[PDB]
């Protein structure tokens, strides 16, 4: 399977800025959305989800076909509570017809994380969307109850490596678990909606204790108030992960620079970009720009 990037014609730059501006003017709007979380963790945990159906044997799945907007995708148990991010990108889809779903779910992954104070992420331009026929079927993402050598397994089919699955998983920092989403519930730390490196921190700082939740699924919860699930407590149980675990604790530039390259790298994963396609742009925020 191969999939080259087409930039939408005609485009530049500044159209996609105006498309940034557009999600990152509408996420400072609509901030009450989760309790006043407002909408920026599920925007990134549906880039993420379009983007980790991916399988680097066959490049089937990922970013490119934008076959989300399809209901055997939209459908998929593992999505559930993503319908949310799907409905806020859909006014701004409306005003910018012209950009393909692929590159308006992945940019707005982007526009989160940059608008939460994150690292600047390079994104680059030319999805287009694909048949249903070509939507991945459900289970190809992973599951939350289990281990580090099934998290460790899992993402070599996007390969990823160790030092890419830890960075990757500070996100985590970000939004809660709901548990009519997932059967999990809890927030894993006090800023949720500022993009820090707290996830590695709390990981390392606090008393987990294995409880049972309200689902019956078991997760780890701390007295102040925060909760980690079992693939994401296994960052500290396994040796390499553990090191890599201390390293970002110790360093937020480090973290916020592998992130950066990692959360990239998963946007982009199938696509073939042709030499003459334009360099990845890099977005100012609406506080760069004074709006
Ligand atoms: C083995 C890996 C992973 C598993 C099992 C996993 C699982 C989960 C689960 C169960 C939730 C709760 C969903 C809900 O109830 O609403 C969640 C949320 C979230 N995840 Fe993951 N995740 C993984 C990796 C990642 C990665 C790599 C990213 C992003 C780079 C990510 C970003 C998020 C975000 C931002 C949320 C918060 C969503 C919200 O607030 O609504 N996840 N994760
Ligand atoms: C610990 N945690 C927070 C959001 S998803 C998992």
């Amino acid at each position: 399977l191969v999939h080259v990037a087409s930039v939408e014609k005609g485009r530049s730059y500044e159209d996609f800025q105006k498309v940034y501006n557009a999600i990152a003017l509408k996420l400072r709007e609509d901030d009450e959305y989760d309790n006043y979380i407002g909408y920026g963790p599920v925007l990134v945990r549906l880039a993420w989800h379009i983007s980790g159906t991916w399988d680097k044997h066959d490049n089937t799945g990922g970013s490119y076909g934008g076959t989300y907007r399809f209901k055997k995708e939209f459908n998929d148990p593992s999505n559930a509570g993503l319908q949310n991010g799907f409905k806020f990108l859909e006014p701004i889809h409306k005003e910018f017809p012209w950009i393909s779903s692929g590159d308006l779910f992945s940019l707005g992954g982007v526009t989160a994380v940059q608008e939460m104070q994150g690292p600047k992420i390079p994104w680059r331009c030319g999805r287009v969307d694909t048949p249903e026929d070509t939507t991945p079927d459900n289970g190809r993402l992973p599951d939350a109850d289990k281990d580090a050598g099934y998290v460790r397994t899992f993402f070599q089919r996007l390969n990823m490596n160790d030092r890419e699955v830890v960075a990757l998983m500070g996100a985590h920092a970000l939004g809660k678990t709901h548990l009519k989403n997932s059967g999990y519930e809890g927030p894993g730390g006090a800023a949720n909606n500022v993009f820090t490196n707290e996830f590695y921190l709390n990981l390392l700082n606090e008393d987990w204790k294995l409880e049972k939740n309200d689902a019956n699924n078991e997760q780890w919860d701390s007295k102040s108030g925060y909760m980690m699930l079992p693939t994401d407590y296994s960052l500290i149980q396994d040796p390499k992960y553990l090191s890599i675990v201390k390293e970002y604790a110790n360093d937020q530039d480090k973290f916020f620079k592998d992130f950066s390259k990692a959360f990239e790298k998963l946007l982009e994963d199938g696509i073939t970009f042709p030499k003459d396609a334009p360099s990845p742009f890099i977005f100012k925020t609406l506080e760069e720009q004074g709006l």
